[PDB]
Parts: structure tokens; C-alpha cells; sequence
């Protein structure tokens, strides 16, 4: 159609001209902060939103909700004041304003929950509300259109766009639905491509991802579609970045610099590997937390 | 040529679906935040440098100095870290920390004048360093490959988008680089189309875009290009900004807002008109500012 729907997903993928080792490996960057609402979740929140839709689970003027404040708040609101649904976000009170204000802009109904209830205390009550009706809940953990997005879109892209000849993949892992998507997709490919998926080390703090309890992986993950795991350090994560806006005129979050540097990890172990690493979002929202200056 | 370069311009051309009355108008909005940095100076930053590049007054490596702390100031330092040069910006000392990160993280100099010199200052120190021989001059407000990027690009596009249904255009004037290169462009087809230039009220202040001293408009600036010139008020421009969000899903900034408020006067005066505006940058950079949330 002719809305901004239609400008979501398709986004670029770059090589890198200077960072990375001269052994004949490319690092190519697909530059998810094109989305509209500048991040890689603006896919699995339209898909979220578009496959209930389809199955009658819901339908313009129906309350959303979903406990989040990050990019999964951002594209929520999004894609709730693009297709015409109410939004609920629920978070705890201790969020910046500046932070609550990207999602308020879009006209989200911010729920708060206490410090002390926390991330995990707002889970519960979004839960809460669900089952009593008050709103369909999305979430993003556990929700298999979250990865549906990346195995309809995001890997059929990657894969048009270098031409096939991509030999690996690198994500950084928030609720994994990104490269749980993504490998689906490729490991339906003849060649062979090996999956390799970021986390921050423990300490470490990364935004967007966080470190999984090795036994409690969110729902969407499968074990199976991920060659390997990879740990990045905050700092080496953090110095990445700004190197990509130094170097590459690439402006970018953390996670993203901590993605290109496990595909440096990548290209250096590997003379001749085609990366493609997952560049999130830009650098925009980042300003004031100070990474940069 | 698979670089960051590659992803200026395009940028996408999407219909208003909410606002706007229904009068058989439509309103499209072309969306300048998509490119690399953020905003509509990525394609003059591109083109004032690459063109030098072709008359061979510079190389990679070079100095290049424009005074400017906006837009400009982020898609030039960008430019310059994706080509290869030292960028020199000139401003006076009294910018926030977050307006200098955006510019630093691309690496850029900052040159401080006092509070005292300001703007003013700040360009002719420019202006002296160049004339010292210390670094090309951009000038964004005399040099004609300002205009030229959007008679080579913005303005094609547009054309092509609305396969030829354009009858009005709206643009935020500042340099008005975008409405004088857009309109060169439109006034070489067959057809008609009003080019109508917005400039804020007096008094109001609209980040972007200056009131010109009636006969001081830019050098780049011509007269007999622009059909008519509507004031906007800042208050209506940010009301119009935060409704695009709410209402629409476009998260722009104020200038923006400015755009489609004009867009919509024009709308509402001439029943079936199809009106395209120019959406300058995206509302990240705007979120400290308060004047959203
Ligand atoms: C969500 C997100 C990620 C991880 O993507 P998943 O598909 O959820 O694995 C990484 N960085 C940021 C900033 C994110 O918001
Ligand atoms: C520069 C700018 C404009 C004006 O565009 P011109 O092509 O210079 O007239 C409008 N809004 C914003 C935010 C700008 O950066």
C-alpha cells in the first residue's frame, strides 16, 4: 500500500570499507535503525500485530499490551497509532523521560508498576490483565510471529542481497527472535551458512540484550539454529560503536557495535567469511546516555 | 556501490491517512529522516562534496570547514567520516552536550567561538580560516550544489512517486537548497505545480528553518522559483508535529510539523489537490527538547 507500513523491513545492507582484518573476508551491516521507528523491532511488532489480525484475535479500536520501554515500546506504540489500536506499555516508574517520551510521542498509555515490582513485576501484571480481558497480550518472548517476521523478511533479504554468498550470521540476542527467524530461513539453503549469536558477558551491560540464565532462554529460542554463542564485553561493545561512526559514518547503539565486533571476531578467524551482522538501531536514542560524549 | 553512500536519497513518499480533510486532497510526505544521519541535509552534505571532489578542489584527507551546529553540522561530520576527511565545524559556545555528541561521534572537530560572537561570528571565523588556507569552505547558504542535489534527486523522486500527480509542494524553508532544486526540477514538466516555500512567523522559532531578512534570503535563493510563502506559527507547527505521531505513526520533528501544517492549509483550500511536503528529519534529536513528551 501507500503508507508507512510499506517502509518497514527492506532496509539496507552495507559493506564496511576500513574496520576489519585484509584476509579476503567481507563484513556486510543491515541497518535495521531504517525501520521508521528507528529500530530492528519494528518487524516482529507489525508481524505481532498482523498475524492476530489475520487469525481475529484483534482488530482496529482493541487495547495492546505488552510490559517493555525499549525499542519493542517504541515500535509497539508505532505500529498501534499507524494501524489505529490503543497501546498499553507497562513498565517500571524509575524510566527517564526522555525514554517514556519516545513511547508517549506515538500516543502509548504508559502503565506504570514500581522500582521494587521491576521489569518482572510489570510482566505480570501486563499478564494479569490478559487473562482477566482487559487487552491482548503480544509478548515478544515467547510469541513465534516475533521470528516469523525475520524468517518472511529479514533472512529472505540477507540472503537476495548478498546474493547467497553469505558463510555467516552474526546477532546480538534480545529475545532471539531475530536470529531464530533469520536461521530458519537459511538453514533451508543447499549451501551451508553457520549462525552465531551474541551475549553480553556476564557484568556486562548491554542495551536491548541482556545475558539468559542458560536454562531460562526466552520461548522463541531454538538451541539447534545457533552454531554459536559468543560473549562481547560492554567496553568492546561500546568502543566498536563509536569506531563505526569514526571510521564507517555508521552511527549506531551498543548492541550493534557488540555485533560488529563479534563479526571482526568472525572475519579474522576466518579468511574469506561473508559476514552479515545485525545493526539494530541508530545512535540517536544513545546521545544522552553519555556512550558517546 | 554497496556503501552507506548508496543509502542517501530514495527516501520513501507515503500518503497521510488520518489528518487532512476529506475534500478529495491527498497528502503525501516525502521522508527526509530516512536518510543516513537523520535529515535532509544528507543529500546538499553529499552533494557539496562530492561535486568539489569532481572539480578537483579536494581529496580524502582535506580539511573542510563550515560553521553550522544542526543538521548540517551531523550529515557534514557523517559525509566526512564516510569519505575520508577531516571535518572543522564552527559554533558558538553555547550548545548542549547532546547537540555537540551528535557531531563529535562522526568524529568531527568542534571550534568554539564565544557566546558573544555567535553565529555570526562563528561564519566569519570560518570564512577566515578558509581565506588562511586551512580547509575548504562548504558555505551551505551560497553554494549551488545545494540545490543541485535536490534538482538531481529529491525532486525526480517526487515526480516519480506521485507518477506525475504532484500539483502543489510544501518545503520548511532554511538554505531553501530543497525547495529551490525541487522546483527547478518541477517547473521543467509539462504540467503546473505550485511551489509553496513556508518560513516561520515572526517571533516564532522553529529549529531547522530562520525567518529571512526580506531582502538577505540565501544566495542559493531564487524568488521568481517559489509561487507562494505562508507563515507558520511555531505553536501550530509543534501541535501539528505531535499529532503526525499520534494520529499517523511519523515521528518528525518541528519543522516537519511546520511542513505538513502548510500542506494541510493547502489541502483544505483547493479540493482535490495533491499536496507533498517534505518531512526534514526524524524526532529522535527533538525528544530532549521536551517538545514532545
Ligand atoms: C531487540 C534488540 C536486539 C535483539 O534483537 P532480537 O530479535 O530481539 O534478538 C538487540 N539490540 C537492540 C537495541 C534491540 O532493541
Ligand atoms: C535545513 C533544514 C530545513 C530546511 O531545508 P533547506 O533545504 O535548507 O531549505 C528544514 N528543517 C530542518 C530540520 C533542517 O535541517
Amino acid at each position: 500500500m501507500n503508507t508507512l507500513e510499506q517502509t518497514i523491513g527492506n532496509t539496507p545492507l552495507v559493506k564496511l570499507q576500513r574496520i576489519g582484518p585484509d584476509n579476503g573476508s567481507e563484513i556486510w551491516v543491515k541497518l535495521e535503525g531504517n525501520n521508521p521507528a528507528g529500530s530492528v523491532k519494528d518487524r516482529a511488532a507489525l508481524s505481532m500485530i498482523v498475524e492476530a489480525e489475520k487469525r481475529g484475535e484483534i482488530k482496529p479500536g482493541d487495547v495492546l499490551i505488552e510490559a517493555t520501554s525499549g525499542n519493542t515500546g517504541i515500535a509497539l506504540a508505532m505500529i498501534a497509532a499507524l494501524k489505529g489500536y490503543r497501546m498499553k506499555l507497562l513498565m517500571p516508574d524509575n524510566m527517564s523521560q526522555e525514554r517514556r517520551a519516545a513511547m508517549r510521542a506515538y500516543g502509548a498509555e504508559l502503565i506504570l508498576v514500581t522500582k521494587e515490582q521491576g521489569m518482572e513485576g510489570a510482566r505480570d501484571l501486563a499478564l494479569a490483565m490478559s487473562e482477566r480481558g482487559e487487552g491482548k497480550l503480544l509478548d515478544q518472548f515467547n510469541n513465534p510471529d516475533n521470528p516469523y517476521a525475520h524468517y518472511t523478511t529479514t533472512g529472505p533479504e540477507i540472503w537476495r542481497q548478498t546474493s547467497g554468498r553469505i558463510t555467516h550470521f552474526v546477532s546480538s540476542m534480545g529475545t532471539t527472535g531475530t536470529i531464530t527467524g533469520v536461521s530458519r530461513f537459511l538453514r533451508e539453503q543447499e549451501k551451508p551458512v553457520t549462525i552465531v549469536g551474541l551475549q553480553p558477558e556476564e557484568g556486562s551491560s548491554i542495551p536491548g540484550i541482556r545475558r539468559w540464565p542458560a536454562e531460562y532462554m526466552p520461548g522463541i529460542f531454538n538451541a539447534s539454529l545457533v552454531d554459536e554463542v559468543l560473549d562481547i564485553h560492554q567496553n568492546d561493545a561500546e568502543n566498536t560503536m563509536r569506531e563505526l561512526a569514526v571510521r564507517e559514518g555508521i552511527f549506531c547503539g551498543v548492541s550493534s557495535g557488540g555485533a560488529v565486533a563479534g563479526a571482526l571476531r568472525v572475519a579474522r578467524a576466518t579468511p574469506g567469511a561473508i559476514v552479515v551482522a545485525i545493526i539494530c538501531d541508530r545512535g540517536d536514542r544513545y546521545l544522552s546516555t553519555g556512550v558517546f560524549g
